[PDB]
């Protein structure tokens, strides 16, 4: 007949009960600030259709971040702007401070609050079991917030989590892939970065929800506690699912596709194979045992599940025993 419909177990109808003003980002009126208020200092990085710069707001001598967008698609820019304005002030959500335009090049730029990112490659060795529990909890505060506001981030990964370790400040950045959750809507599966992509995306199941973010979060936690970057190392989108199946096993994959009447792409036939369900304890080694505990393993087991409906919600995750040591 076709695939079985699905819906989020929490915050299902938050957008349904809100005016069109909230979620109709295409109708949203954007108002430009003064580009001249900002002096570009240095290039921070380069994205798909963006160039990120450290800058100074010369009207208050304050450091800011300017993300210049290659205006490839207007609807996309408007969606990012609306979502950022809706979530502004939310816990651990990057604060959009201004929106500016370069008249000569005819290029939009989003201006954010500055975050001093502490070096990731130097964090990895010194970091403790407590530090992982603490920053995991800070990310879930950002997720429970944006999901309660009817938004899925759809690009949760270490590059999109900024940390100022000195001040124990975390921010969830780059809301360029984020979308308003409407029950029953069929979304584009070309979202998230390969390693972080949930099985729903890999099997082309379009009626996904907030729970997509909880899978990406589980990939990050597995990678941190096991010191294995990335945890699921696919070489392409079909291989990515094969890497998951090498961990979760192929039996539960068939239970997932059957439950939702998903048509597996024929490209999966020769590469899928047969895989047994692995124990999480098998990934424990001398290099990572100080970060691993039974609470961490029970928590991870509750996030990394094929069935999107069966994953912990951000709020259920915050109530898990893994976070009993955090405030
Ligand atoms: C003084 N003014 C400096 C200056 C010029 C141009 C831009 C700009 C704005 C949008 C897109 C690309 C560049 C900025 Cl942020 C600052
Ligand atoms: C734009 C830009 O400069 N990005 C830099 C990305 C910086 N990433 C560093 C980092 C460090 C720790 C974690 C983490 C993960 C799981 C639990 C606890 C902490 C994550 Cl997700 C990311
Ligand atoms: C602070 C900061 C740095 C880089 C970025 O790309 C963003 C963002 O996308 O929101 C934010």
């Amino acid at each position: 007949s076709g695939p079985v419909p699905s819906r989020a177990r929490v915050y299902t109808d938050v957008n349904t009960h809100r005016p069109s003003e909230y979620w109709d980002y295409e109708s949203h009126v954007v108002e430009w600030g003064n580009q001249d208020d900002y002096q570009l200092v240095r290039k921070l990085g380069r994205g798909k259709y963006s160039e990120v710069f450290e800058a100074i707001n010369i009207t208050n001598n304050e450091k800011v971040v300017v993300k210049i967008l290659k205006p490839v698609k207007k609807k996309k820019i408007k969606r990012e702007i609306k979502i950022l304005e809706n979530l502004r002030g939310g816990p651990n959500i990057i604060t959009l401070a201004d929106i500016v335009k370069d008249p000569v090049s005819r290029t939009p730029a989003l201006v954010f609050e500055h975050v001093n990112n502490t070096d990731f490659k130097q964090l990895y060795q010194t970091l403790t079991d407590y530090d992982i529990r603490f920053y995991m909890y800070e990310i879930l505060k950002a997720l429970d917030y944006c999901h309660s506001m009817g938004i899925m981030h759809r690009d949760v990964k270490p590059h999109n989590v900024m940390i100022d370790h000195e001040h124990r400040k975390l921010r969830l950045i780059d809301w360029g892939l984020a979308e308003f959750y409407h029950p029953g809507q069929e979304y584009n599966v070309r979202v998230a970065s390969r390693y972080f992509k949930g099985p729903e995306l890999l099997v082309d199941y379009q009626m996904y929800d907030y729970s997509l973010d909880m899978w990406s979060l589980g990939c990050m936690l597995a990678s941190m506690i096991f010191r294995k970057e990335p945890f699921f190392h696919g070489h392409d989108n079909y291989d990515q699912l094969v890497r998951i199946a090498k961990v979760l096993g192929t039996e539960d994959l068939y239970d997932y596709i059957d439950k939702y009447n998903i048509e597996l792409d024929p490209r999966f036939n020769d590469i899928l194979g047969r895989h047994s369900r692995k124990r999480w304890e098998r990934f424990v080694h001398s290099e990572n045992q100080h970060l691993v505990s039974p609470e961490a393993l029970d928590f991870l087991d509750k996030l990394l599940r094929y069935d999107h409906q069966s994953r912990l919600t951000a709020r259920e995750a915050m109530e898990h025993p893994y976070f009993y040591t955090v405030v």
